[PDB]
């Protein structure tokens, strides 16, 4: 059971991939290249993050997940400046409407602790998003506000 919030579903999902991919199918073999595409394909196809089909990047740089209920997702690794086997994974997600811009922020506010939060045309990392912030940052109410592009980064 989860309930409580209908937006927390994604918050727990993203953290699900982070804890699953932590040691599920992030290259449990040791091959050439980074393969930041088949990495998620194998994790998702493993039923970890999501048990659906993935689109292996035709340009080889960042895989993309097709969200039916949501919108679009872009899974890309971001491993730069490590010390104790710390990997930084960056998953952009574009679907969270204004109603969720608040619920998602309320849930992201419980563990603010920045790492690589990049809001729509707001490429940042120390971006501190909260309930009271999402109450102001998002306009009063514009029904279906412009696409709320939010990148989640997970270190370790």
């Amino acid at each position: 059971m989860w309930g409580k919030k209908d937006a927390g579903t994604e918050l727990t999902n993203y953290q699900t991939l982070a804890t699953n991919t932590i040691g599920m199918m992030k290259g449990v073999d040791g091959y050439a290249f980074t393969s930041g595409a088949k990495m998620t394909d194998t994790l998702i196809q493993a039923g970890a993050a999501k048990g659906m089909t993935v689109s292996g990047d035709p340009a080889s740089g960042s895989a993309t997940l097709w969200n039916s209920w949501g919108g679009q997702i872009v899974v890309a690794p971001d491993t730069a400046g490590g010390t104790g086997f710390n990997n930084g994974f960056t998953i952009t997600t574009n679907k969270v409407p204004q109603s969720a811009c608040v619920s998602i922020s309320t849930g992201m506010s419980r563990s603010g602790g920045t790492s690589g939060i990049k809001i729509n045309g707001n490429n940042h990392t120390d971006a501190k998003v909260t309930a009271e912030i999402a109450s102001s940052e998002c306009t009063a109410d514009n029904g279906r506000t412009g696409t709320n592009t939010l990148v989640f980064n997970y270190n370790g």
